[PDB]
RNA sequence: GGCGCAUAAAGAUGAGACGCGUUUUAGAGCUAGAAAUAGCAAGUUAAAAUAAGGCUAGUCCGUUAUCAACUUGAAAAAGUGGCACCGAGUCGGUGCUU
DNA sequence: CTAATCGCCAGCG
DNA sequence: TGCGTCTGGCGATTAG
DNA sequence: TCTCATCTTTATGCGCCTACGCA
């Protein structure tokens, strides 16, 4: 007999329906192994599968990254210590031995506990001396003195470890320091530059911690938007720029300081207006270096060398005078909130910011009302709304400091006592580079073989240092290879690569491409024609060659006096203006200059490589090392020009496509019958597919399993598990209808691709013709189609009452999408949207992931805390806990339970975590008899992921969770008239249909009022047979009991807002009206050791009972 | 249904870098008493680790995707379960057949 | 001398 | 013969 | 939080190409 399938898809879950041709749905009998004793299972071809959603790969690539960074962080000081170990071994030698075991405590260690100095006196002397570490930077900068070795490691370490970041672009120096001299500067030098119009007429006028667009309103308004110096004002302080109309240029260019192609941009830019305007901008990069050194340097420039040293020891003094300010003033005024401020550590007091765990402004948010209500607080007041009022060092908000400020005091360092310490002068440029290197962001990681994301290649055979990394790595070849492993192969021929997009050839055949398919009337012509290719000929050679935006009346006003002779002319085809343009074209021949080199054929490859070259690469030494070879061909100033220009697009098609196959019966490539067709004027995907050329053919001769081709799909990672499991499904269900493959697939991004696969997978056979036979037919549906014939006929669906909706609605489209192609019966619809027997399953599956929770707990006696490292025991040291469990195996044997070693055959759970699961996939017995176990059966050892099925007395079904831990499993089937009643009552004041209609269903509610009771006894028992949750079931009897006086629709959403507590799934918390009743949790597996296991197929057609208690 | 060009929004994938946060230790607490405790001074910083670890020993890799049971296999993979009819509280019964 | 139950918590800009 | 497509772990507490 | 590179999809405008039921 003929059957249907009908699906419909999720990204939690799949429905899946089997009909025949009379609507119905066929029952069947299923044989079950295992080693119970019923041996066949009679159920209904129709079910749901859920599984929970799938994750992308953001959340794994920062944790890669943040690992490399940690790795080359601890290599920069391995680096550090490998130079001053030798001259260190000479004056303290176990110095950095003490300073790698610090974090021991005072049993482990095997030194003096004191790391710097060794003794206790020196140490308190250095503490006293210098309070921070920036006391000590400030000393080692201005002094002149030799200072101790340990000294400047320990400050060379500190500016090494953490180094600022590497936005700024060039070079700087803290010597301006100043928002109003570069200002007046600037104002000067367009005084001078422009006269006609001068500037009318500084530190906090650009300097407020506001948004920059009203930092640029205000500072624009008290001296327009479109003027040339408003646009620089904004490009100075970082907004958005344009220069489109003010320079009045030819190009609509931006200039972004911020981004990284600036200087060759501003050196483009540069000659397009004039020689001058050079100091101009040179004046406004300046002041937009000193606005950004204004917010965090605040100190005076003169008076100290290194400043952020001296911002730093200010914040901590004045941190110090108004602490014992505050003190005195809550001591004298309010001597009873004291001891909550400066000793509580559980409100967000003063104790609370530095001893405590409280931030800055949950801190300033409670300290408000109590320097309101009080007397004498008139700075404090002024600090805290400006929040520099009681302020720490190392902050949240010092991400703006740039890494030539460690640059500069580092330098001034080493300038300093390079009189003193001979190998410190010899090293100066070594210690440099430690500090200023970053791996360039096309090398990638420095791998040698065994990585899966590396792509560098190498020139020797040795160890790659900062200081020879310019002789190890080809950054040439690395540079290439990192665009040329992304880009898109083509699609026609697989085996070559695309074009650039600004490639002449990829122009020419875009502009030939929408040429020649193109219109035009004359006066007195009969019908419309195309272009011949003199016309053609002569678009290009004067058109095109000399604007690139044409607009259609360009293009009338040209000809009509030049060529055409003709004024009543429309050109039929285009609207009002062309997209194809040869840019390349125009602005090489603004730099090159040169129309008959351009013009030459015998010059093609050799330019092209040029466009390829200023494609792929972008340092400048690269371009001038590979432009290198084409010095005898063009001036000095036309190869100084030239490396500024840079391109960035791929096409979609290869050079072979269009230059490279020849039509065998004519000898013309395709660009050619682009160029010269004939009296016809074919274009390209017309020119392939005829049947006259060869083109069909020799893109025919130039051509993967089901994992392969669903990780070849494109869409985000929850609709590939989503299709995959549809496709399996939908396999598996051919397989149990005796191999018969079925007529119709109805189906309801997530269709478009799965219609596709599947009439792939389905249709295999040919004809005589090899022509696909069509034996199966994939129909797709829109959902308002099974929405209205859902609403029109009163087939309601309410989401909330089980998960039976998903196979309901599978079947529902699957009967309308068959009726509708073959065009008493609702009887058998109702009777079958009745069933009580759906096959849910819910999806096993290993888990995995990270090992615990990330929070590291501080110590306590217990023996939940996971160790963070080998040797590091965590009652002394903290560490995680709450790990995750794979899975867990269902171990029997004995073990020691008794005073003289006495044993026990015993039977229980274990679950075995992510972290250890390697160890025992390895050696199992060894790993559980180091456990604790003894004599295990090496037979009877079950695997059990999550989601694990049991079934129980009474047909009570649990789902297993974790090591203890279950889930409820049961499914409540509710009768179809207290669906179509709930959804009645529930959506009362929301008609949505006829008027009358409507009246009526509200008298057919009011005439039913005692199915709430009814549905109310029905939940009853069925808490009562499955859930056990008797405490919570009291509860929400009592609340229905007691306000049964309500309106129908409040009444009924309540009702409706219950049915959490017998829903598959995880246990969840709900509230009736008022009360809250809290989630009931199954915290034991003592019961689950005496029921039967149920391995389920996919499907769950096919199972496998396992008794366990036959077991042990 | 699928391509090419033009404009626009959204998202994915892969590199390179900053700033915090957390845990132990070091920053000698004082005074009155026999303590239990009380008043008192303080406080801003640094070292180390940041998935346990692995061998292929790299300035590399370690949280994505795939996964019911049983039988062959190193693996990709392959194979493993009768059909009608009457009914329905999570599926039951009858007949034919093996 | 052990099992249920209540309440809290979960790396980020 | 042409036409549109949040839920599990953990401590404190209570029940026994 | 910041810099950089390559892809996909969706929606309008402009050219066409071909399977397949229905007018």
């Amino acid at each position: 007999k003929k059957y249907s399938i009908g699906l419909d898809i999720g990204t939690n879950s799949v429905g899946w329906a089997v009909i025949t041709d009379e609507y119905k749905v066929p029952s069947k009998k299923f044989k079950v192994l295992g080693n119970t004793d019923r041996h066949s299972i009679k159920k209904n071809l129709i079910g749901a599968l859920l599984f929970d959603s799938g994750e992308t790969a953001e959340a794994t690539r920062l944790k890669r990254t943040a690992r490399r960074r940690y790795t080359r962080r601890k290599n920069r000081i391995c680096y550090l210590q490998e130079i001053f170990s030798n001259e260190m071994a000479k004056v303290d030698d176990s110095f950095f031995h003490r300073l790698e075991e610090s974090f021991l405590v005072e049993e482990d260690k095997k030194h003096e506990r004191h790391p710097i100095f060794g003794n206790i006196v020196d140490e308190v002397a250095y503490h006293e001396k210098y309070p921070t570490i920036y006391h000590l930077r400030k000393k080692l900068v201005d002094s002149t003195d030799k200072a101790d070795l340990r000294l400047i490691y320990l400050a060379l370490a500190h500016m090494i470890k953490f180094r600022g970041h590497f936005l700024i672009e060039g070079d700087l120096n803290p010597d301006n320091s100043d928002v109003d001299k570069l200002f007046i500067q600037l104002v000067q030098t367009y005084n001078q530059l422009f006269e006609e119009n001068p500037i009318n007429a500084a530190k906090a006028i650009l300097s407020a911690r506001l948004s920059k667009s009203r930092r640029l309103e205000n500072l624009i308004a008290q001296l327009k938007k479109n003027g040339l110096f408003g646009n620089l004002i904004a490009l100075s302080l970082g907004l958005t720029p344009n220069f489109k109309s003010n320079f009045d240029l030819a190009e609509d260019a931006k200039l972004q300081l911020s981004k990284d192609t600036y200087d060759d941009d501003l050196d483009n830019l540069l000659a397009q207006i004039g020689d001058q305007y050079a100091d101009l901008f040179l004046a406004a990069k300046n002041l937009s270096d000193a606005i950004l050194l204004s917010d965090i340097l605040r100190v005076n420039t003169e008076i100290t060398k290194a400043p952020l040293s001296a911002s730093m020891i200010k914040r901590y003094d004045e941190h110090h005078q108004d602490l014992t300010l505050l003190k005195a003033l809550v001591r004298q005024q309010l001597p009873e909130k004291y001891k909550e401020i400066f000793f509580d550590q559980s409100k967000n007091g003063y104790a609370g910011y530095i001893d405590g765990g409280a931030s800055q402004e949950e801190f300033y948010k409670f300290i408000k009302p109590i320097l309101e209500k009080m007397d004498g607080t008139e700075e404090l007041l002024v600090k805290l709304n400006r929040e520099d009022l009681l302020r720490k060092q190392r902050t949240f908000d010092n991400g703006s400091i740039p890494h030539q400020i460690h640059l500069g005091e580092l330098h001034a360092i080493l300038r300093r006592q390079e009189d003193f310490y001979p190998f410190l002068k010899d090293n100066r440029e070594k210690i440099e580079k430690i500090l200023t290197f970053r791996i360039p962001y096309y090398v990638g990681p420095l791998a040698r073989g065994n990585s899966r994301f590396a792509w560098m290649t190498r020139k020797s055979e040795e160890t790659i240092t900062p200081w020879n990394f310019e002789e190890v790595v080809d950054k040439g070849a690395s540079a290439q290879s990192f665009i040329e492993r992304m880009t898109n192969f083509d699609k026609n021929l697989p085996n070559e690569k695309v074009l650039p997009k600004h490639s002449l050839l990829y122009e020419y055949f875009t502009v030939y491409n929408e040429l020649t398919k193109v219109k035009y009337v004359t006066e007195g012509m009969r019908k419309p024609a195309f272009l011949s290719g003199e016309q053609k000929k002569a678009i290009v050679d004067l058109l095109f060659k000399t604007n690139r935006k044409v607009t259609v009346k360009q293009l009338k006003e040209d000809y009509f006096k030049k060529i055409e002779c003709f004024d009543s002319v429309e050109i039929s085809g285009v609207e009002d203006r062309f997209n194809a343009s040869l840019g390349t074209y125009h602005d090489l021949l603004k730099i090159i200059k040169d129309k008959d080199f351009l013009d030459n054929e015998e010059n093609e490859d050799i330019l092209e490589d040029i466009v390829l070259t200023l494609t792929l690469f972008e340092d400048r030494e690269m371009i001038e090392e590979r432009l290198k070879t084409y010095a005898h061909l063009f001036d000095d100033k036309v190869m100084k020009q030239l490396k500024r220009r840079r391109y960035t697009g791929w096409g979609r098609l290869s050079r072979k496509l269009i230059n490279g196959i020849r039509d065998k019966q004519s000898g013309k490539t395709i660009l050619d019958f682009l160029k010269s067709d004939g009296f016809a004027n074919r274009n390209f995907m017309q020119l392939i597919h005829d049947d006259s050329l060869t083109f069909k053919e020799d893109i025919q001769k130039a051509q993967d399993s089901l994992h392969e081709h669903i990780a070849n799909l494109a869409g985000s990672p929850a609709i590939k598990k989503g299709i995959l499991q549809t496709v399996k499904v939908v396999d598996e269900l051919v397989k149990v209808m005796g191999r018969h493959k079925p007529e119709n697939i109805v189906i309801e991004q997530i269709t478009k691709h799965v219609a596709q696969i599947l009439d792939s997978r389905m249709n295999t056979k040919y004809d005589e013709n090899d022509k696909l036979i069509r034996e199966v037919k994939v129909i797709t549906l829109k959902s308002k189609l099974v929405s209205d014939f859902r609403k029109d006929f009163q087939f309601y669906k309410v989401r909330e009452i089980n998960n039976y909706h998903h196979a309901h609605d599978a079947y529902l489209n699957a009967v309308v999408g068959t009726a509708l192609i073959k065009k008493r019966d609702f009887a058998t619809v109702r009777k079958v949207l009745s069933m009580p027997q759906v096959n849910i399953v819910k999806k096993t599956e290993v888990q995995t992931g990270g090992f615990s929770k990330e929070s590291i707990l501080p110590k306590r006696n217990s023996d939940k805390l996971i160790a963070r490292k080998k040797d590091w025991d965590p009652k002394k040291y903290g560490g995680f806990d709450s790990p995750t469990v794979a899975y867990s195996v269902l171990v029997v044997a004995k073990v020691e339970k008794g005073k003289s070693k006495k044993l026990k055959s015993v039977k229980e759970l274990l679950g075995i975590t992510i972290m250890e699961r390697s160890s025992f996939e390895k050696n199992p017995i060894d790993f559980l008899e180091a456990k604790g176990y003894k004599e295990v059966k090496k037979d009877l050892i079950i695997k059990l992921p999550k989601y694990s099925l049991f079934e129980l007395e009474n047909g009570r079904k649990r789902m297993l969770a974790s090591a203890g831990e279950l889930q409820k499993g049961n499914e409540l089937a509710l009768p179809s008239k207290y669906v179509n009643f709930l959804y009645l009552a529930s959506h009362y004041e929301k008609l949505k249909g006829s008027p009358e209609d409507n009246e009526q269903k509200q008298l057919f509610v009011e005439q039913h009022k005692h199915y709430l009771d009814e549905i109310i006894e029905q939940i009853s028992e069925f808490s009562k047979r499955v859930i056990l949750a008797d405490a919570n079931l009291d509860k929400v009897l009592s609340a229905y009991n007691k306000h049964r006086d309500k309106p129908i629709r409040e009444q009924a959403e309540n009702i409706i807002h219950l049915f959490t507590l017998t829903n598959l799934g995880a246990p969840a918390a709900f509230k009736y009206f008022d009360t809250t009743i809290d989630r009931k949790r199954y915290t034991s597996t003592k019961e689950v050791l005496d029921a039967t296991l149920i391995h389920q197929s996919i499907t769950g057609l096919y199972e496998t009972r396992i008794d366990l208690s036959q077991l042990g």
